[PDB]
């Protein structure tokens, strides 16, 4: 918590923390990573030091680029399966992950429960890099969905982001249409009328729309989102499963600078054809998290 | 000075002079660490962990050790293992000993670990059993219990809570005959009377107390324990037992609390120096890099 | 086999094997002696199991390890499951090499098929479990001097077995006798191509097919469809009437088959077996990485 820019033992918990100086350096630092590993320079970066992998939802995106991350800058992981954790014998979450922060020297944690990270992380010896929490803030993704916004369109200032799919729920979409707030760029949907109110203070568009056949065509991000069969209208439901999907047929309506994105998981909301296209960039957006994780552990360790 | 090969089973077979080495080693160990030295002391050897009860604490210990060393382990999850073709215990403890140079293997079957430690290629260091030791776990304690009050002999010893059933307590209990102690006991009528005639025989004072609020007075270590109210058959049982911070202040100034975990009500969370059941956790992890790594020869 | 998937053992040349198994004992002597293996250093490999295992998958996270390289244990139960290809490519964004074993008819090939990242089998719906027969012939060559001229009795429930059609294909790049101990219920499908080459004899029991026998593979049965369970068995009592210049293997796992006395004995080598697999895929993905 000194000069210049520094998450040294920050916990990492909402995107709020984060300032546009810092996120260019941290993403300075990211592709200065990815060249090393490139070209295949040494990374005993954090060598010896250890992280903890805690996860209580369902994943294997978020956790594994964490993985990758830790183990690529030459530091080591602990797998928590909390499935054969003492938690099978009554035992606090605290507990656990302050005992976990007895071991290792961050923590990437992740909840479902309304604010459950917020309290673990709240006292803890040791950093914790949020993941996932059920207020709907993830730094990592939005974090990375930067880079790719960035390193996919030359710049991010100018933008126009088509966010498509279920919104309402949707955790990862209030941690980067939040964030994009640092930016110059208009926001369109295709979501929680709550937290939208913060966004439009700060000037940045807002427009609603009928599907993607209508709001592409002025789209610099096309971001992609899982709806959910069950949980949707009720028995009508129908158009809305193919509305609200991306086949090859309706990507030639769509801006030829310009690319789409999704955080992951998907099953048929972008058609399986659309794999091999150039101007999608949801596997390398998967791809560039692992180094915003690097960029992240390896600056919130001090090791840079 | 020297355990290399041999298998770690029980707690009857460590010395005085081994185990002041073997805590010698963990602040060398720790110091390193402290200061950020590399430490290539296993790189290259493995460990193979196998654990059939459920733990996070001796395990994950167990893997940063491990690791911090420079060494690897091996996730052997039973749940994703052939066991669900259904192959023998020993064939997989040998399979995995194919693969990996020591072995850390924790059942609660009476015996499973004996036997599949007896025939292996590669040593085995205990974590638990059914009859029914935790020479790690007894191991750390002891260093919590040096490092936190200065020296271990003349320390009087409150160990708390359900005791018939622990299998920490008669792991420690036994051991800390290796020391000038007075041992106290806190329990609900219902200390196994067993393990306990080799305990007082040596001398190694012990009685029998109400609760904590009388035993508490002449207290150095004041070791607490998960009671179980699956075999009540109580909540002066449940009450009493627990160390509340309100109960702490007629609790020496020169004592230390400690818990092997894991816990739930018993120890109030509540901000007390006195409180080394969380760095005992911490502690654990350079035994067995003081352990792991003096079993494999590299120190 | 630089960047090359393994997914069937049809693609394995003898010159290829050979140095595969010359890379396999020099990276193992190099650990006897404990020499650096900076090798893999930096790489990194996607485990990604469907069935349940723990030899092939501890034999690769060893053998991975063992040369500097880490490990992303992917637990598909804690897992997103989207498609499998979705998530086999997700993992190729994070990894440099793949290790899948799914039981399905060709999800593995599928999965392989397209993929920014090569795949090495560990086991498919077709029965192709080259890692395996790779690592069973070291042992035979290993174990008795060369690999041509032995007789090989394959013994156990072979109709099922996915194991036995991996190595008993690939013997074929030698010369040997092979002979079958089954209980009435081998697979005649691939056996089309096994005698085109060139000896197979079926046999009542191990009790008659072993004085001729050079290797004595073992397989687990399936009470699942007695004597036909106490026959192909090997007790120790059996093993006397077998020749002393003779080895026995087991690609494992076992339960009853092979008489747990029968653990500490010179011509068993079927836990040793377990071992230098370990060492084929140090051997194999070493080389599958151009680290060598």
């Amino acid at each position: 918590s000194p000069l210049l820019h520094s998450l040294v033992g920050q916990h990492i918990l909402s995107v709020q923390q984060f300032t546009k100086d810092q996120m260019s350096h941290l993403f300075n630092v990211a592709h200065t990573l990815r060249m090393m590993v490139q070209k295949e320079r040494s990374l005993d970066i954090l060598k010896g030091k250890v992280m903890a992998s805690m996860f209580y939802e369902v994943s294997t995106r978020t956790s594994s680029s964490f993985a990758a991350a830790m183990a690529r800058l030459g530091g080591a992981v602990l797998s928590f399966s909390e499935a054969t954790s003492s938690v099978q014998k009554g035992e606090s979450l605290a507990d656990s992950v302050q005992t976990m922060s007895c071991y290792a020297d961050v923590v990437v944690l992740r909840h479902p429960q309304p604010g459950a990270v917020e309290l673990a992380a709240k006292h803890c010896r040791r950093p914790v890099i949020n993941a996932g929490d059920g207020v709907g803030e993830h730094p990592t993704q939005a974090l990375l969905d930067i880079f790719t916004i960035r390193e996919e369109l030359g710049t991010v200032n100018g933008m126009t982001i088509t966010m498509v799919g279920d919104l309402k729920h949707g955790r990862t979409v209030h941690s980067l249409a939040c964030l994009l707030t640092q930016y110059r760029v208009s926001l369109r949907y295709v979501m929680p009328p709550t937290v939208r109110a913060f966004v439009a203070s700060r000037g940045t568009k807002q427009e609603e729309f009928e599907s993607i056949e209508e709001a592409l065509p002025d789209t610099d991000v096309l971001y992609m989102t899982r709806i959910q069969k069950e949980r949707f209208g009720s028995t009508q439901y129908e158009a809305c499963f193919g509305q609200f999907i991306l086949t090859p047929h309706i990507m030639t309506r769509a801006k030829k600078k310009m690319v789409v994105m999704h955080p992951m998981p998907r099953v048929n909301e972008i058609s399986v054809e659309v794999d091999s296209d150039p101007r999608a960039a949801y596997f390398r957006q998967a791809e560039n998290g692992m180094y915003i994780r690097m960029a992240l552990l390896a600056t919130v360790l001090g090791r840079f």
